[PDB]
RNA sequence: CAUAGCAUAUCAGAAGGCACACCCGGAGAACUGAAACAUCUUAGUACCCGGAGGAAGAGAAAGAAAAUUCGAUUCCCUUA
RNA sequence: GGAUCCUGAGUACGACGGAGCACGUGAAAUUCCGUCGGAAUCUGGGAGGACCAUCUCCUAAGGCUAAAUACUCUCUAGUGACCGAUAGUGAACAGUACCGUGAGGGAAAGGUGAAAAGCACCCCGGAAGGGGAGUGAAAUAGAACCUGAAACCGUGUGCUUACAAGUAGUCAGAGCCCGUUAAUGGGUGAUGGCGUGCCUUUUGUAGAAUGAACCGGCGAGUUACGAUUUGAUGCAAGGUUAAGCAGUAAAUGUGGAGCCGUAGCGAAAGCGAGUCUAGGGCGUUUAGUAUUUGGUCGUAGACCCGAAACCAGGUGAUCUACCCUUGGUCAGGUUGAAGUUCAGGCUGAAUGGAGGACCGAACCGACUUACGUUGAAAAGUGAGCGGAUGAACUGAGGGUAGCGGAGAAAUUCCAAUCGAACCUGGAGAUAGCUGGUUCUCUCCGAAAUAGCUUUAGGGCUAGCCUCAAGUGAUGAUUAUUGGAGGUAGAGCACUGUUUGGACGAGGGGCCGGUUACCGAAUUCAGACAAACUCCGAAUGCCAAUUAAUUUAACUUGGGAGUCAGAACAUGGGUGAUAAGGUCCGUGUUCGAAAGGGAAACAGCCCAGACCACCAGCUAAGGUCCCAAAAUAUAUGUUAAGUGGAUGUGGCGUUGCCCAGACAACGUCGAGUGACACUGCGCCGAAAAUGUACCGGGGCUAAACAUAUUACCGAAGCUGUGGAUUGUCCUUUGGACAAUGGUAGGAGAGCGUUCUAAGGGCGUUGAAGCAUGAUCGUAAGGACAUGUGGAGCGCUUAGAAGUGAGAAUGCCGGUGUGAGUAGCGAAAGACGGGUGAGAAUCCCGUCCACCGAUUGACUAAGGUUUCCAGAGGAAGGCUCGUCCGCU
RNA sequence: AGUGAAUAGGCCCAAGCGACUGUUUAUCAAAAACACAGGUCUCUGCUAAACCGUAAGGUGAUGUAUAGGGGCUGACGCCGCCCGGUGCUGGAAGGUUAAGAGGAGUGGUUAGCUUCUGCGAAGCUACGAAUCGAAGCCCCAGUAAACGGCGGCCGUAUAACGGUCCUAAGGUAGCGAAAUUCCUUGUCGGGUAAGUUCCGACCCGCACGAAAGGCGUAACGAUUUGGGCACUGUCUCAACGAGAGACUCGGUGAAAUCAUAGUACCUGUGAAGAUGCAGGUUACCCGCGACAGGACGGAAAGACCCCGUGGAGCUUUACUGUA
RNA sequence: GACUGGGGCGGUCGCCUCCUAAAAGGUAACGGAGGCGCUCAAAGGUUCCCUCAGAAUGGUUGGAAAUCAUUCAUAGAGUGUAAAGGCAUAAGGGAGCUUGACUGCGAGACCUACAAGUCGAGCAGGGUCGAAAGACGGACUUAGUGAUCCGGUGGUUCCGCAUGGAAGGGCCAUCGCUCAACGGAUAAAAGCUACCCCGGGGAUAACAGGCUUAUCUCCCCCAAGAGUUCACAUCGACGGGGAGGUUUGGCACCUCGAUGUCGGCUCAUCGCAUCCUGGGGCUGUAGUCGGUCCCAAGGGUUGGGCUGUUCGCCCAUUAAAGCGGUACGCGAGCUGGGUUCAGAACGUCGUGAGACAGUUCGGUCCCUAUCCGUCGUGGGCGUAGGAAAUUUGAGAGGAGCUGUCCUUAGUACGAGAGGACCGGGAUGGACAUACCUCUGGUGUACCAGUUGUCGUGCCAACGGCAUAGCUGGGUAGCUAUGUG
RNA sequence: GGUGACAGCAAGGAGGUCACACCUGUUCCCAUCCGAACACAGAAGUUAAGCUCCUUAGCGUCGAUGGUAUCGAACUUAGUUCCGCUAGAGUAGAACGUUGCCAGGC
């Protein structure tokens, strides 16, 4: 009988933190999924297009803080 | 004229029935499957017609192939 | 010898249209039919999957041709881990009885005994039937004849019953009567407690949702060939034969065509423990193969029953429609439209009497209304009513047939059937839909959800269940530690909403201006947000660990089911701050869960049933009687039984103060009067069978409260004995245990029929049938006795038409309704006769009925029913001595 | 009491629809439906057209336009504006452009006569001015008892005329609240009755315009609809008689149905409407006669509604074919 | 075609962003909001530099402001495209040179049923910007497509039929139309059933039951005033507020192997939210009139004309002509007018088959009562001796309604006309009850009489049949309209 | 002065060619309407400003203690109790940088 106007919406994005602080990581892994910086690259961590954090080296993530409130990751080698 | 044909005297050659099971011909569906349906499938099946034999049909290289060859046709097992 | 003539004509070949070849017409190469066109004669011509060449290969346009091969309506001889009378052929005695116009469809029905010795004779009886007696091993072996279950119907008897309320049982329990597989014995049962059948389908069924009257028989995952995965066994870098052959329709023997493996990779040439494009994929660091067993799958009808429909070949116009040829019927009345004589000046004295005429019988029809509706009748009867010389009614013959025919037209008719008749076949059509699907126990045990889908009550993969094999901390809960993150709450600093309160430059007041006033701006002043935040939890999440208790977790395989969910409490959307509403999220319980409480009451509270007991402690809820346990204590409230008002309850301050404050127009003496946060009340509150919520009686506590204690209360836990299975010290026992269950997965068994081998039994009595107070954890097994009169167990193995309570299942038998509905229109009375028997048969004498017919003929059609004598088993809606019956 | 019994038309006034006699759904419809005698329109020159057949052969018809086949319409009597498939026979003549012939002239190649370069003839080759002329170009210069419509707006409830868009006009008479109008029992009204639904009186034409005929009739009629007079148990309001059933006795003797039954009520509970559950209340056992409240009574696997990649019939400018 | 708080009509169907979403991720509805089916040879790369809308300040025309300088001026600027998350390391605004908007690959990871999708260090090769480190595999991030099959263009060191070219396959690169119902039935596809059939479903609608109560009927709570004026005698304006009972709707819990029907007829039984009668009171009741309330449930509560009607308007009455429940009480008790059936006429709308919900005429209502229940009537047994007759009454059921004439009284009262209440017996009535037949009447099927046709015994008189042939009277019994 | 580890904004006060700035420039490499920017060449005079030394907490930044709730559990169907973890406001209070490795100069 009647017409609805709404009805859409999009797939989610499964976004956010991917590896935990303090557990050991391998070389070329994801650690955040993100749209922007809400985190930024730290030591032996890049990011790639989509903003995307991963590391470079197979050590422990740490979580931690850039500025007054920038935040970043990080990544230590030795096991 | 002559054919056809009329008869006559002759041989009875046929006609009907069917084991339609098998075999050889003429004609030839649909429901169904494709998760609908039309090319396709069921299926050249069912059913109808003929011939009708004790078997029918095929068969003796204008080939198969590529070797060094087999060697008409028909049937079984492989290749599959 | 090898080319001097021959060497298979509308042929070969081409095109347009089709077809057959595994092949959808492309390259159709190869082969055929229709229409047309249409070459060559051996250094020729045709083929080798388009095609051009070298190479092979072959010589069409003519004919015949054994063997090895297919099938069985038949014949003779035989065979079977094939059926035994609802089976096996429809058919053991039938294409019959019967049904249909026809094509066509199509049953039920075996049994005396060894031998008829098949019951001489007497008694009762009209007879039938029986009682003796006889024959027989045996007549409860007598033809309704082997055995003889159950439903259902009776006669007798031990116990019990006329104040009683019900799924008919179970547990307790007197009284009376008995005496067995003699054992903690059997029958019946005053009286008390508890208690809403089964199956199916469902979120949920006592259900007023489905199915079944009862009892008996029958009635549903099979086989063949392939594939995958388990178990077993042989051989092993190998393993194994197929068809065929000699043998018995067996084993065995033989027979290496083939198939798998020992090596893979790449599209492929190819390379090779490597290869394809260093870094990568699939590989190498070896066990396979044959037969057989279990599970699942594929192609077959594939677990069983069930459509509406489609197609093919046939049957029917003896019903009905229209037509053709040849024949019949239509009582009586009434009426003067070109009839017509005379008389008059064209109507009077007169009067053929026609017509889809107009009243009415025969005949044809069917408008109203009563009756009838398990009918007298699958379309009728009574009373009225329409036509009744016409487009009338009707007989005998012939004709049109299902995409058809016929139709004064209604989808109306075509054999009681028609928007497409009937029969047989394809055919076991298809049915993602409903129903049904048959012995026992032990262990484990879901789901009602993603995603996609011409998908939505279906399916597929994932999730969750089960079984086996492997791996080894990788599993779970708490501590102590880090970490990611914007919800509750709060807050306005940003985006928007906000109400009051604010300041002058200026368009403006004017006669350019004043100034208040209109608008925006900034301004001090303060509430709000799912799509505002910077200031942020509790919890939940990930992880790491020399941080403690626990027993899981994961990978690869075989097998599934599930995809309708429900209430409750908490977080939210929608709706109305509705719904036993609807949609998500976090838990619980039902589903699939018995037990106790809530009166009753899947989902609420407590709690998870292996089995025995007339042992004990407790939970939730309870302790006056029903109905177990406190008429228990001590101490308080309640008087009501089940919007505001002076209603009352404190802590309070207080204005006026006994100098005399509120009244009576100075008497008067003890507080006055106010203003509130809180306790019980107050009205507040007005439906239909019958008191009606303590469930009832009843209660002033037996109400509601608080604080102690006591006790009762479950299938929870503990005692005692037992079973089956894990678990592991393994003394397999002492323990550590465990043991509700639907779809469904796994294991172990019980019975039935048949076969092999070995041992048994049986006329001194097999199987079957009936009874018993016996044994086994269950399905089930014995033994004793009676009946029966020839076959049947056990042990180990094998093979299946291997188990019924449900399908409005199929067939047979027998109930209930019930001595009930009905006995089909219609005159009978009396006397006599015959008879075992008479309302009913025969004979009277009366009396009634039809009276254009219930009369007499004549048809079609039917086929002996017709006459006489005998007879009453069945038939005849009663009877029967009678009869269309024998 | 004289048709002394039995038999034998009820009438009158007003309206629809159909001319009439006839025919029709065997078995819920007998009629306004179908026919009909007449009208019309069209096709057929005869081995006719048309129809059945695969065809041969047939019917039409042993007929021949005063004859035959198909459609519409229905005796009798009174009764135009229009052809629009982006437009249809006439008057016409200026025309334009398809196919074809017409060739003043005009070029690569040597391009003579002139090598001191130009009417360039003429060959193979490579182009081109005149003026003329088909259907269509035209309002395609017919059509309606053929499919059809009869316009929108606006002055205003092409309604009356009044200005209009565009076309073929978008209305002849006649009728005019309409088996058709919701507003609208239109407003007007009236005849009849005590009290309405008892009969036609303006145009104020949603849903109007003439053989898919518009108006009038005398006859009809088991047709529809009103109003009177007879007359009556139709009713007030029932009573009494006569028979057949019923009901008692002798005889004979079914059927649908059925899980087993020792089968009460009220309030409640519950798959939300209980003989069977809870709490109460009432009730000795067993028949016959009568009634119809409940056993969600019996009967027919709901015909309404939804669903199935189930079907059948019908239509059409659905898709694909085909006579 | 599907979805769908039944279906149809309507809307939608793929992808992106945000809320709902309960601080990881995920998470529904026909819940609430917006976007996409591209664009850019620079808006890409790399080396440099460089940094506010607004306000205030003034300034040659000043559309006030664009153009002009100074004070700021938190980024509020701005970023091609909606949103969110991020950016002054600018990822925003200029300049140079350029094309990395390259060729092979990739340890490992995110996401996920699958097929798809996402991110990547770094390793080769060949390069652009920068002096150099170094940076670069498009774009601040996330939308801008869609398998396979067939078909079409070019390379090749692949196969290719005996051998060899070779058309054709295979591989690598590159295209095009359609799948928007966007996991695409093969890339070709409309309607009416009212003759409708079969398989199913209370998984899902229409009636009745159940829940709810928006709506509906009512009961309470608070006020400017009208009313001459006096708020409250009368009404309550804008009004908003609490409740109670469930009648048009919301929901889809029983019933689709059937719970089968609207009005009327016959017969009831409950309620009170009272129509009459019965009590009372208030009055802005002079007085009858009346207004107005409260208490009160026993009994009563009508005859017709029109419509199928519920409902509704009208004529006459009456003391009065209430409002509700009971499957909108009652169809195994009745009818069948309305409406859901096959025929037909008209109107409107469709090409048409048909439809509408408009009309109009015509159209088949089954059942033998088992159990419980109800109304009547019997058999059995019982109860401390057996019988016959009289009784008591625990407890049940039935009956309680109405109107005239007479005082009173013409007194109260009425300046006028108009008219109080109140007391006695009685009275004879209307309905409905329950007796009965003496009276008026009905009927009388074995009673008396008159009469017409016919047939028998032959005149007549009888008897038979014509509805008891018909006509006129009528005993007992049974009766109303009669009497109590 | 340079680089390098975890407090600001401003407001009065002063102090010097050792720092570095203020200036002199268009003269050159640089370089844009403008040597206002950017370059380079001066170095005359100089703490007036930037720099630089407490500093004022006035603005700002941190941040207590009290304790005003939401997991768990009962009671109940209207929010009440026992727990554990405790916010945002807001008070007090601090607070005008601790200061890592070199030159020069101490």
């Amino acid at each position: 009988v009647s017409s609805t106007k709404n009805g859409r919406d999009s797939e989610s994005k499964r976004l956010g933190a991917k590896r935990a602080d303090g557990q050991f990581v391998t070389g070329g892994s994801i650690l955040y999924r993100q749209r922007g910086t809400k985190i930024y690259p730290g030591e032996n961590v890049g990011r790639g297009g989509d903003d995307t954090l991963f590391a470079k080296i197979d050590g422990v993530v740490k979580f931690e803080r850039k500025g007054r409130d920038k935040k970043q990751v990080s990544v230590y080698a030795v096991a």
